[PDB]
DNA sequence: GTCCGATCAACTGTAGTTAAGCTGGTAAGAGCCTGACCGAGTAGTGTAGTGGGTGACCATACGCGAAACTCAGGTGCTGCAATCT
């Protein structure tokens, strides 16, 4: 309680080890459920009214030391990296309904989403930044999912061990949804991994986004 | 250590005891070589035990391949509805 910070309202065990990310799935029609992932790999959704009577599991991942999880409030779905190399959506009231959104050759390290639109931004540690419409997956039929949903690479960082440049590539690439795909882990230059990515969420700024690599090359674009 | 000089016998003048080998027929020393009898010497042997290394058989390990099982791709009609007519 930010007004009474001396003692917590509750202190209950929910994971075996380090809890990496916690996220709130707010709604005008359902309880404020909370999701959590940890180095033990479990993804749990629960209601803070009573954890013990409500705790539910979405998945167990391989133990991974950075797992981005965010809430897409336009479609009431959590958006998460599987700790390896796929982006997936899970509705807060149907945990079994896991839909994979995109596959990448290197781990998804940062994810961003906004309160005004369903556009999800995901950055992989290969320096690739991808955009995809999560609502097109969530609000439509299962049958033609392998062809009706696609993604676009907005930018790619690259680096040369001998030339020492950072080499931002503006060229757009379309990646279709490989549903049955393998997890992958291609190692890449230390500075070119994407450390954060977020859209501005005001109406005036709503087409603007910001992203960063780990060397320091913060980058912003207005999508017009 | 040495000094005097008495004194058994050293080294000095002639008067009287010792072999060697002849005639032999002979038994006496000093002896030789084969043989036998036990003690000791040369030395490989007779049980008996400690250690080691060889051989067989196993299972444990990874790594590549083989088939298993799960979960979701893909085929094709037609119940039902909508575009063109």
């Amino acid at each position: 309680d930010l007004t009474d910070p001396e003692v917590p309202s509750f202190y209950d065990q929910v994971h075996d080890s380090y809890i990496l990310s916690v996220s709130t799935a707010y709604s005008d029609f359902e309880d404020t459920v909370v999701s959590t992932v940890a180095v033990d790999g479990y993804f749990y959704i629960f209601n803070p009214k009573d954890i013990a009577t409500t705790k539910t599991t979405v998945s167990r991942f391989r133990g991974s030391n950075l797992v981005p999880v965010v809430y897409c409030p336009q479609i009431y779905s959590y958006i998460y990296s599987d700790g390896a190399s796929s982006l997936r959506a899970v509705p807060s009231r149907a945990a079994f309904a896991v839909h994979p959104l995109v596959s990448r050759e290197t781990t998804i390290t940062a994810i961003g989403v906004s309160r005004l639109h369903p556009m999800v931004l995901a950055g992989s540690a290969d320096g690739s930044l991808i955009i995809t419409n999560a609502a097109r997956r969530l609000l439509h039929g299962i049958k033609n999912s392998s062809a009706t949903q696609k993604s676009l690479r907005l930018w790619k960082w690259d680096y040369s061990i001998k030339d020492d440049k950072y080499r931002i590539d503006s060229s757009y690439e379309v990646y279709p949804l490989t549903v049955n795909d393998v997890s992958k882990a291609k190692i890449d230059a230390h500075g070119i991994n994407i450390t954060c990515t977020k859209w501005n969420e005001t109406s005036a700024g709503g087409k603007c986004y910001a992203f960063s690599n780990s060397a320091g090359l913060l980058t912003l674009e207005y999508l017009s």
